[PDB]
């Protein structure tokens, strides 16, 4: 019958309910605001800050297309103004996009292949819906791409290794600079970042990339039929001290866990995590379409994050606050199909950002399975949970609950209950709730609610349970003969506390 265990859902923090008084949205060092504050209000297109285009270009910021020091050779000209010439032409067939892309990406005129797009042209789409495409969605995406100066006046910082800063920018910059990334203009950006541009989306056949196109054209074709009106903040936070997890004394937390739902429908309003590569959106604009890339495709907002996040380090996470859902989907990986477009019901907060807050943790991936229990592996997967749940100084009445799953797992090699446990113990240290889906595993819901259910009527502690971990790790893995050790995670655990 039961489908979740725990604390009720119902009882776990959410925003905008446990949210804080917002301070009044201002540029600072480290807070970058790309609006005129003065001028936002809820309902209306933000107006850029500031009035005229700034640029920079240099090993701090964005390099943007339309820099006067985008150059080609003819004699150095203008790339922008190529790039313009070259969009501003009708496309009626596949072949006139991919030409008008190479014209400004002549060095990538062998390299790039552009048979998904084609395919998808003309393979996967109605001819109806073929000819919206060329008439209508491209040409508006053209337009918006090429309001750049216009819209993204202000000079975008990177955000590099080891920065705590932010970026709060409209969900219209947003939009002008995806259709650039669309299109491919990005200059100097064909290591330590993400891709950005699209090109590897056009690329091989995949039944993934046709459906990956359908969710990414159904944002395009809303964002510029109508502007959103809302905001977006990107923070990279980077910390310095990670607690001395044997020695915690800290209680656990609440849990919620289910076999059903999803975080993005079921975990409104809660912290949502990204299960992602250290290069953040991991194979959203190539290959990829696991939990990450999903997230990413169907909130494309969260793509941006690849212009200017710098690969994540150990003690790093990135932290997204207002993308909005413009899609709807089914299966997952190779079943992975978009349904429909999508409404979004998120409130906003004081900044006009959506109330949906996702952070991207990167997991280690296990090529052993063992690797995982080593003491420096836990610590590492505890504080990089960590420093992704913890909002220094903000008490823990307006922290809204994690709602997170299986991280690492899958193709990672993570074990689940391990790393259920180690989550657990993270969202206590940063004292938040655990909402956990397990998405269809009924066996590992029973299990892992059994086992925190289990140390919280005995109370231990954080540490408590750390210690526990080493003891796993101590007796069963450390001189461990095989590839699987003689006893499992939970029962060791159960054995060690009724014995003591
Ligand atoms: C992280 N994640 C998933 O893993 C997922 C998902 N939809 C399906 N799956 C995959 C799991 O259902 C696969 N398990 C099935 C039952 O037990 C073994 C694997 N969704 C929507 C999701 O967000």
């Amino acid at each position: 019958d039961k489908k979740w265990l725990g604390t009720p859902i119902e009882e776990m923090r959410r925003m905008p309910r446990c949210g804080i008084r917002l301070p009044l949205l201002r540029p600072s060092a480290n807070h970058t605001v790309t609006i005129r504050v003065d001028l936002l209000r809820a309902g209306e297109v933000p107006k850029p800050f500031p009035t005229h285009y700034k640029d920079l270009w240099d090993n701090k910021h964005v390099k943007m297309p339309c820099s006067e020091q985008n150059l080609y050779p003819v004699t150095a000209g203008s790339r922008w103004e190529l790039i313009q010439t070259a969009l501003l032409n009708k496309f009626t067939r596949p072949q006139n996009l991919k030409d008008a892309i190479l014209k400004y990406n002549v060095a990538y005129s062998k390299k790039w292949d552009f048979t998904a797009l084609i395919d998808f042209w003309d393979k996967v789409l109605e001819e109806a819906e073929a000819q919206h495409l060329y008439q209508s969605i491209l040409p508006d995406m053209v337009k918006i791409a090429l309001c750049l100066p216009n819209i993204c006046t202000q000079p975008i910082p990177l955000l590099a290794a080891a920065m705590n800063h932010s970026i709060t920018m409209s969900q219209e910059q947003i939009a002008s600079l995806l259709a650039n990334a669309f299109f491919c203009t990005f200059p100097r950006r064909n290591s330590s970042y993400p891709d950005i541009n699209f090109n590897r989306l056009f690329e091989g056949r995949s039944s993934r990339k046709p459906e990956k196109l359908k969710t990414l054209f159904c944002y395009f074709r809303r964002v510029t039929a109508a502007a959103p009106t809302g905001l977006v903040t990107f923070t990279r936070q980077s910390l310095e001290d990670f607690p001395e997890w044997e020695r915690c004394e800290k209680p656990l937390t609440r849990l919620h866990v289910t076999y059903e739902g999803t975080i993005e429908e079921n975990g409104q309003g809660m912290l949502q995590v990204d299960f992602a590569n250290r290069f953040v959106g991991g194979g959203v604009t190539s290959a990829g379409l696991v939990q990450e890339e999903i997230r990413f495709l169907i909130n494309p907002e969260l793509i941006i994050s690849r212009l200017f996040t710098e690969v994540l380090d150990h003690n790093e996470c990135l932290i997204i606050t207002g993308t909005e859902q413009y899609s709807e989907y089914t299966g997952y990986a190779e079943t992975y199909r978009w349904s429909r477009s999508h409404e979004d019901g998120s409130e906003r907060d004081d900044w006009q950002r959506r109330c949906t807050e996702i952070v991207a943790i990167d997991a280690l991936h296990f090529r052993r399975y063992l690797d995982q229990f080593v003491p420096e592996k836990m610590r590492r997967e505890l504080n990089k949970a960590y420093c992704g749940f913890l909002r220094p100084g903000v008490s823990s009445e307006n922290l809204s609950a994690v709602a997170t799953g299986n991280w690492g797992c899958g193709a990672f090699g993570g074990d689940a209950r391990l790393k259920a446990l180690i989550q657990i113990l993270a969202a206590a240290a940063a004292e938040r709730d655990v909402v956990y889906f397990t998405f269809g595993d009924s066996e590992l819901m029973r299990d892992i609610y059994s086992m925190h259910i289990f140390l919280t009527e005995r109370k231990l502690t954080v540490g408590d349970v750390y210690k526990l971990l080493l003891r796993y790790y101590n007796e069963e893995c450390r001189n461990c003969s095989t590839p699987g050790p003689d006893i499992k995670l939970y029962p060791f655990i159960y054995h060690a506390v009724e014995s003591c």
